[PDB]
């Protein structure tokens, strides 16, 4: 069986999520640029095979583009804590937004 945005995106975002926490957490940095971009660009995969509605097109771009200003520093010049917060919430509100919708078809 296969739902559009069901446990499939819980279990990639959830790694995801826990990956750059565990990442972000040791040391003081959100990455190397390769282990979360690795496994991130294969969750982002794992998402992708969950239907397409534009929303998954929207959040790997989101993260794509965001893929810069995601340490705290990384040669930025705004405030990347920020930046990353809200590319994070945003992507969050989808995420959460699809999951729901794929789980909880109607009410």
């Amino acid at each position: 069986m296969v739902q559009i945005q069901g446990s499939v995106v819980a279990a990639a975002l959830s790694a995801v999520i826990t990956l750059i926490a565990m990442q972000w957490l040791m040391a003081f940095d959100a990455a190397n640029l390769v282990m979360l971009y690795l496994l991130g660009v294969v969750v982002v995969a794992l998402f992708y095979g969950r239907w397409p509605s534009v929303v998954a097109t929207v959040i790997n771009v989101v993260s794509f583009d965001l893929f810069f200003i995601a340490p705290r520093g990384t040669l930025a010049v705004s405030d990347v804590q920020y930046l990353l917060t809200f590319a994070v919430m945003l992507t969050v509100g989808l995420v959460i937004g699809n999951l729901t919708a794929g789980v909880r078809y109607q009410a």
